[PDB]
């Protein structure tokens, strides 16, 4: 790396520049493959734009796009085109992270399962691995190249590879020829924007200056609390990073300090704590302490992983996680932005985007007892000659939940001042951190200092507006350099509030003190109007940007200090636009509230909200107060237990009339899997035969030699898998699984056999996905699925041979549903047949009354070990044009219930794997777009009873969240193909 290849996106020690403007990049991670509803991407982009972010970072999952080697397919729900179009329409730039390896808690870390057939070490310059990535990178980097800002699109940065940060013992690292080949694939496909990496820690790998394989901007990650959400209140000693400014200067001082992934939640395994408990660990307190600590080090490219997590639908996740990928993120899986951490993150995004002085201030060492007489707080200064200083304050024990009283002594253009200058003390409550400022520009005005935090400011036609906030009951002070100008008359005016005090010095510096509370204080100083609110009130303010013109209209007048309107009230403000003499607002409301609009453009006299005109009151400061009609209706949804359920047996394999003549033979005598050399005479690894997704089945023929024989069977499905065995129709046993078991050794007696007769063992092995490969040189993604080893011995100790057949999804890599992708289906009979698809062939199913002996309902289940599939039509008629109504399917986990596994299908998409004896997921959201809110839907539930007494689903319900009156763009239903009989199925 030797400089920029283009002049649109450039950089220096302090920041990125976009179109010549210095900017703080504040980005949220979103994975387009985890939300297969193209019309919903604009919804998530409006929610992230409203935080004050300007960028989204995204992965691309190779395993979904090249499920058949040599056939790259990114059409329909797999196209990035609607994702790019929504970023341009929202005014968001993108950091593209296509891998090939992405990790991401996805199956294989993004590697397709056919890489288990590649001998060479993954993520090295073994040429079989390198060349296996070429077709994918050539296609995905050319699609990203067309979307670069240099071509009028949203992409501004590209990440090659992922967290290339160490290697197994004895493996070359860093492997600079490998790194360089991955760069060359991107540059050869037309990527000309800067390249950025994401080292796990500040190891220096790939930094500028390291020669072959170096990127343009050195990036690293941070997950300081880890990923285990067992104790969400516990912040352990030494958890806060305190060395990153000096580590940056030691590794890559020529480029901006960049945290390309920083903790926005945590992943959660089977048997984990649930994502509500992750959201309690990475909560609003974590954001204010840890994210302001990154500002203390001068971060200027900062991406929060995850900002919206989505769902691991269609088996796309790895075994170390389950169906949800809510991640505890600021935006929930079902897209709601009610968590307090969302509103706290918005206060920080809105501050940085009006604060260009922060970019060129220089961060210095943290101090204790230097900028305050108190030693109970630590203060990190960011200092500049004239353009303004910033001071990050935290408790000395960063974990402290105590409240401290303090004052500060800060450098200013008027000299060093102990603040408050008018008396009193500041307060830092538990797990809080503040940024205080000196010589902070507010348009034409200047804050000589402020203890209160800045939410936003802007210069409008008739006034300049500044919004300041504090936690409740905190005293704050700020000072404004002479705001009157030449005026002899001019004096402050108190507009609202009865606690604020005003003091003027002889040189006309105005000093204001106030104590934050629910009651806003407002003071006018000439044409400057200051609004002083508490934190909880500031959570409800929004700063939508005014559009510019042309294709890039949504990016506004500039990235920093954009033309804006300030709006107090609402669950979300998505956008504003000027339409003649009207201001038109798009907004969502989850509760009733008024709206106050601050900074009305000149000549505008009409207001609309969500396309409906409304009147307004005018305040003495020229703000509008409007009262939109907000009706939050009671929503009734259908009771699932009352739908007409149909049932089909999904284990016909164990009946004596089953014909397996169409099954693939498991007759490969060698494997290319170098990670797990064969122990058996033939490969029984699914991926060796093209089966990489979901449940596998094996059928083993043998001729009985003695009446009793002993079977040893070693199966592997990934963490929290299970396996079940039958001898002809006789149930032998199950390995019922647990969170810590990815394989199992099982021994069974096969008794009462007729010597000379042929028997068939049917073995079902679930797979919870392919493992990741996060240590280069340890080929962990190659861990196979299926049968690792076996032995069948007679009662005299002779070895008895078994000949095998197997299946996964019908077709393997020639998978049958091109619309829903290569991973959606496993190998269970009902999946193979396509019986999970909309409008299934009801002649092949049975129906009978619930609670009866012939019930076809999953609530009645089955009375033996086995596998059944249940399907029902679910009509919905909900007011989706006006409301966003999140729906989910909830299983009851009754303490007395036999163990089972279940699969949830909605309109042909697999949207849940439920494991009754492992957990933790019971509630499975499914988005509108996959569900049709004004038409028929098909839902499906597979039931796998693991023990001999059978199983049933104890309760299953459709649940709704409180409806949100919405101004989103309309959600279009995803039109997947319906059932058609499959030729060659079995
Ligand atoms: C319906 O209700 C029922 C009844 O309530 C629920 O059933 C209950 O389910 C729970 C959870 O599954 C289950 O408890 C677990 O039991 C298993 C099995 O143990 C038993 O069997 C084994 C095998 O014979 C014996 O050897 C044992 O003695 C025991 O008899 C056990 O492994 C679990 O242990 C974990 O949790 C304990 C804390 O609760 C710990 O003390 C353990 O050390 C262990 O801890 C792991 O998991 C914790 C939770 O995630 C985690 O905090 C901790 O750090 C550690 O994580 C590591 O290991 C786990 C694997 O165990 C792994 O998942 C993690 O991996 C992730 O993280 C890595 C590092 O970042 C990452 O690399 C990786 O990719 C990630 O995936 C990590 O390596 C636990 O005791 C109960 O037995 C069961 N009760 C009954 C009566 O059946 C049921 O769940 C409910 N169903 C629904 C749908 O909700
Ligand atoms: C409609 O959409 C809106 C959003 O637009 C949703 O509103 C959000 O609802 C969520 C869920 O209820 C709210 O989050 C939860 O908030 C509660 C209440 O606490 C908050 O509000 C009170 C004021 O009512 C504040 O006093 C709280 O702040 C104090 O305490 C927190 C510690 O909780 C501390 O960090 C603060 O600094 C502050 O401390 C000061 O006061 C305390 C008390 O006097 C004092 O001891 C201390 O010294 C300081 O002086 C706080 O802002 C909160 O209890 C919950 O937290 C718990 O759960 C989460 C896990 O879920 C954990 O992360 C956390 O650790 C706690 O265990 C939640 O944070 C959210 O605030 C609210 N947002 C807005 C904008 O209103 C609606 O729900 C939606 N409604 C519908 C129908 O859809
Ligand atoms: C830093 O402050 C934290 C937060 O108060 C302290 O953590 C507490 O430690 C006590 C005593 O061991 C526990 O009983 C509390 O439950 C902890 N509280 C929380 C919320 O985790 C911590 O010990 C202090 N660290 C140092 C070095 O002083
Ligand atoms: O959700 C976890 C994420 O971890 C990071 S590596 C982070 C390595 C690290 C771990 C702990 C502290 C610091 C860095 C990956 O790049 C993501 O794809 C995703 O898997
Ligand atoms: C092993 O890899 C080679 C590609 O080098 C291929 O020709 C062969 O069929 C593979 N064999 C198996 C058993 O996957
Ligand atoms: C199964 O047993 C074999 C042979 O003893 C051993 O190599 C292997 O580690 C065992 N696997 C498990 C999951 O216990």
């Amino acid at each position: 790396a030797k400089g920029p290849l283009q002049n649109i996106v450039t950089w220096d020690e302090h920041s990125l520049f976009v179109h010549g403007e210095r900017v703080v990049i504040f980005s949220g991670e979103v994975h387009p493959f985890r939300l297969p509803v193209p019309s919903l991407y604009l919804d998530v982009f409006h929610k992230i734009k409203a935080l004050g972010f300007n960028t989204v970072s995204f992965y691309v999952d190779w395993a979904l796009l090249e499920g058949k080697p040599g056939r790259f397919r990114a059409d329909g729900i797999f196209s990035l085109e609607p994702f790019f179009e929504a970023a341009t329409k929202a005014g968001i730039y993108l950091l593209a992270r296509p891998g090939p390896y992405i990790n991401a808690e996805v199956s294989g870390g993004g590697f397709p399962g056919w890489l288990q057939r590649v001998k060479g070490k993954l993520r090295t310059d073994a040429p079989d691995y390198l060349h296996a990535t070429d077709n994918y990178v050539a296609h995905i980097a050319s699609i990203i190249a067309k979307a670069q800002i240099t071509n009028g699109g949203p992409v501004i940065l590209y990440q090659p590879e992922n967290e290339y940060s160490g290697a197994a013992e004895g493996v070359l690292f860093p492997n600079k020829p490998y790194m360089q080949y991955v760069i060359d694939q991107a540059r050869n496909a037309g990527i000309i924007v800067p390249l950025i990496n994401n080292d796990a820690f500040p190891g220096g790998t790939g930094a500028p200056g390291t020669g072959l394989g170096s990127v343009d901007i050195y990036g690293h990650d941070g997950y300081p609390l880890g990923f285990d959400c067992a104790h969400p209140s516990a912040w352990p000693d030494n958890g806060l990073p305190t060395t990153w400014r000096q580590d940056h200067l030691n590794i890559s001082p020529s480029t901006p300090f960049s945290l390309v992934e920083f903790q926005g939640g945590a992943f959660d395994p089977f048997g984990g704590w649930g994502f509500e408990q992750c959201s309690a660990l990475v909560n609003h307190e974590f954001e204010r302490v840890f994210y302001k600590n990154n500002m203390a080090a001068g971060v200027t490219i900062f991406n929060i992983y995850m900002t919206f997590g989505g769902t691991n639908w269609g088996n796309l996740g790895h075994p170390g996680g389950y169906t949800s990928y809510d991640y505890g993120a600021s935006i929930r899986e079902d897209r709601r932005i009610d968590r307090e951490k969302y509103s706290e993150l918005k206060l920080q995004g809105q501050f940085l985007k009006v604060s260009p002085g922060y970019i060129t201030a220089t961060p210095e060492n943290a101090t204790q007892g230097v900028y305050s007489d108190s030693q109970n707080i630590v203060i990190t200064p960011l200092l500049a000659k004239e353009s303004g200083d910033f001071f990050v304050v935290r408790h000395a024990n960063y974990s402290s939940t105590d409240t401290a009283s303090y004052t500060v002594k800060l450098p200013t253009s008027a000299g060093d001042l102990t603040i408050p200058q008018l008396g009193g003390s500041l307060t830092l409550t538990g797990r809080d951190s503040k940024i205080h400022v000196t010589d902070y520009p507010v348009g034409k005005f200047t804050l000589l200092y402020s203890t209160a935090e800045i939410f936003t400011w802007n210069e409008f036609a008739e006034k300049t507006v500044l919004v300041l906030y504090g936690g409740a009951q905190e005293l704050h002070e700020f000072a404004v350099k002479n705001p009157f100008g030449s005026s002899k008359t001019a004096k402050a005016k108190k507009i609202e509030g009865s606690n604020v005090t005003i003091h003027t010095t002889s040189n006309l510096t105005v000093v204001l003190q106030w104590t934050a509370s629910s009651a806003r204080q407002v003071v006018q100083l000439g044409s400057l109007v200051i609004y002083m609110v508490d934190r909880n009130s500031a959570y409800n303010y929004w700063v939508p940007t005014l559009p510019g013109s042309g294709k890039q209209s949504a990016y506004g007048s500039s990235l920093m200090n954009p033309d804006s309107v300030i709006i107090n009230g609402g669950y979300l403000i998505r956008s504003v636009a000027i339409k003649g003499n009207a201001l038109s607002v798009q907004a969502d409301f989850n509760v009733t509230t008024p709206l106050e609009i601050i900074g009305i453009p000149k000549g505008i006299s009409k207001l609309a909200v969500n396309g409906k005109e409304l009147g307004y009151s005018v305040s003495e400061l020229g703000d509008w107060i409007a009262h939109p009609a907000i009706e939050i209706p009671h929503v009734q949804v259908p009771e699932l237990t009352k739908l007409k359920w149909y049932k089909v047996d999904s284990l016909p394999e164990i009946r004596s009339n089953y014909d397996d003549s169409r099954w693939p033979l498991a007759n490969l005598r060698t494997s290319n899997n170098t990670y797990a050399p064969l122990k058996t005479p033939v490969s029984l690894y699914g991926s060796d035969y093209g089966f990489h997704a979901g449940t596998l089945l094996f059928r083993g023929r043998f001729t009985a030699r003695t009446a009793r024989q002993q079977l040893f069977l070693s199966t592997q499905g990934g963490s929290a898998f299970a396996s079940s065995v039958w001898l002809n129709d006789r149930f032998i046993g199950s390995f019922t699984g647990f969170d810590a078991a990815s394989a199992a050794n099982s021994s069974y007696t096969l008794d009462r056999l007729v010597r000379g007769r042929r028997y068939i063992l049917t073995v079902v092995v679930d797979s919870t996905g392919l493992d990741e490969n996060w240590t280069t040189g340890d080929d962990s993604m190659k861990a196979p699925r299926g049968i690792l080893d076996y032995a069948l011995t007679s009662s005299s100790g002779a070895n008895v041979s078994i000949s095998w057949k197997l299946t996964g999804n019908l077709g393997g890599e020639d998978y049958r549903d091109v619309f829903r992708g290569p991973l959606n289906e496993g190998g269970l009979f009902f999946e193979r047949q396509g019986f999970h698809l909309p409008s299934p062939p009801l002649s092949d199913f049975t129906h009978g009354p619930s609670s009866s002996s012939s019930s076809s309902s999953p609530l009645d289940g089955i009375a033996h070990a086995g596998i059944a599939f249940y399907a029902a039509k679910l009509p919905l008629h909900l007011p989706a044009q006006e409301y966003d109504i999140p729906l989910s399917f909830v299983f009851d986990n009754a303490t007395a219930a036999a163990p089972y596994r279940a699969l949830l299908y909605v309109n042909g998409f697999q949207y849940g794997k439920y494991v009754s004896n492992i957990g933790p997921q019971t509630e499975f959201p499914v988005p509108e777009g996959i569900l049709d809110y004004n038409g028929d839907n098909w839902i499906g539930v597979a039931l796998w009873a693991l023990e001999s007494r059978g199983a049933k689903v104890p309760g299953l319900a459709l649940k709704s969240k409180s409806p949100i009156l919405t101004g989103r763009e309309r959600v279009e239903v995803v039109k997947g193909p319906h059932f058609k009989k499959r030729h060659g199925a079995y």
